[PDB]
């Protein structure tokens, strides 16, 4: 019989595509060889052929999907003003303000690309022909709890049109355009417009005007998402736990280091 | 004549391609209309035609130099142990222990690759051939006195090489072929090995063993080198300060977005 270690320590080795079962006579020691030597010919062949990270992957290819559909890349500040935190609306009555990685008396470590976004909806509204069409890869933070489906350090995408053709209908089209050119099952669920599969929440998103918007200097109407790449990896992957597709010293492309 | 405040403001409108005199006898409000325009059509071109990011762009195509060369593609944390910190050597006694941003009470933002690239090496060593080449790009993060040659929150392009060919040789070759792919001038200066632009540090890079590979876990020879992105941007893009190449709210590819 394996003990719950043991289990765990196999389950670590285990890839979703292995049809290996840990509750069949064969001893710990030569189910944990079994696995290792699968684990490293993965790793001997992702080193020999394609050389790619799982997340930066995937960056590169959301970027060429909203280029492509004329959204600008922008690249913003990750250590942002604590100033942005309450000018989101996020007091203390929020689960978000319990959340924020402080750094130094008037930093932080952005939880959400949404205040820098607004930003550049601002600014570049001065300069670019109406629709202003924009999106951000990259870092943000959160203090959660241990779970299957949150990360501390995660990776969000988040796109915002601003001026015409900001529609229910043209967000949700962008949305399953985005989703079925990846590969991902989703369901719209109704802004209040979150994007599921099954309970796990893919993204977030919102049409304005919103009374918000007047503290960033914005007046027209907009929509935009947010979505996390970690767990588009997950669902992607089939992975058990999302720390398989974080940055990480533990996983490489989900597959355990510690061999 | 211009004050030196509208000097300024010009200054931030001015492109190193811009062939406009300040020291004219046109007023401040006609020399401002014109740079004014001058950007705005920048950055309609940008909108209109490619629509990539100077910094994403740049961090892409170093990718698949790197990725191309047989060097895997690392995506590891930016908030690392504190830890990390004292066991890479960084003690009260060196410039950059009082240039650490601390994160709660065991973390910090990683003011360089260096520990997660030991650690990467380290296991990966126990599945792929010799050698082990990998690279990392990503935030980096260092307090800094106002200059304009440093950023508070930077990129940085880690690349390292572990078992047979570990020769300076075998290093000044990657870092030539690497900066003349990207139209980088440079002089290489004799381990203590820096890449310079002018006075400019485009890079410091090193030889092992050294004596602390130990305390990583590490015994075989290595090379590598670290290189920040802002600073390749602001030799190929001629800027008069990193803040043009940064990520940030006032510059976009190095054009003022305060319009
Ligand atoms: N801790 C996290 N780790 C990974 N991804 C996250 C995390 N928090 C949010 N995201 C993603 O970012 C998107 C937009 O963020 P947001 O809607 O503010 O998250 P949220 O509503 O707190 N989701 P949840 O915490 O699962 O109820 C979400 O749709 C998530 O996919
Ligand atoms: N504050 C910063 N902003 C932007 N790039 C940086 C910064 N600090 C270091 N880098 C880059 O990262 C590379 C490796 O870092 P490192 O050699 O530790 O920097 P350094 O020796 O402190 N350079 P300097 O501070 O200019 O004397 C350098 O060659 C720099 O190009
Ligand atoms: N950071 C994302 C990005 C986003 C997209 C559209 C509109 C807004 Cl305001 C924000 C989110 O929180 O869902
Ligand atoms: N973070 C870089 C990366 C690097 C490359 C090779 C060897 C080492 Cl140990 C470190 C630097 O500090 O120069
Ligand atoms: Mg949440
Ligand atoms: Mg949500
Ligand atoms: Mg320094
Ligand atoms: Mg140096």
């Amino acid at each position: 019989a394996l003990t719950k270690s043991q289990t765990d320590r196999l389950e670590v080795l285990l890839n979703p595509k292995d049809e290996i079962s840990l509750n069949s006579g064969k001893p710990f020691r030569e189910l944990e060889s079994e696995l290792l030597s699968r684990r490293k010919k993965d790793l001997q062949q992702i080193y020999a052929e394609e050389r790619e990270n799982y997340l930066g992957k995937l960056e590169r290819e959301i970027t060429r999907f909203f280029v492509d559909r004329g959204f600008l890349e922008i690249k913003s500040p990750i250590l942002i003003p604590l100033e942005y935190i309450e000018r989101m609306g996020i007091d203390n009555d929020t689960e978000l303000s319990k959340q924020i990685f402080r750094v130094d008396k008037n930093f932080c470590l952005r939880p959400m690309l949404a205040p820098n976004l607004y930003n550049y909806l601002r600014k570049l509204d001065r300069a670019l022909p109406d629709p202003i069409k924009i999106f951000e890869i990259g870092p943000c933070y959160r203090k959660e709890s241990d779970g299957k489906e949150h990360l501390e350090e995660f990776t969000m995408l988040g796109f915002q049109q601003m001026g015409s053709g900001c529609t229910r209908e043209n967000l949700e089209s962008i949305i399953t355009d985005f989703l079925n050119h990846l590969g991902i099952d989703f369901k719209i669920v109704g802004d209040t417009l979150d994007v599921m599969h099954g309970d796990l929440e893919l993204s977030s998103a919102g049409v304005g005007p919103i009374p918000l918007d007047r503290e960033w200097g914005i007046d027209k109407p907009w929509i935009g998402a947010g979505f996390g790449l970690e767990r588009l990896l997950k669902v992607k992957h089939d992975f058990k736990n999302i720390k398989r597709a974080a940055r990480s010293e533990s996983y490489y492309n989900g597959i355990s280091t510690n061999l």
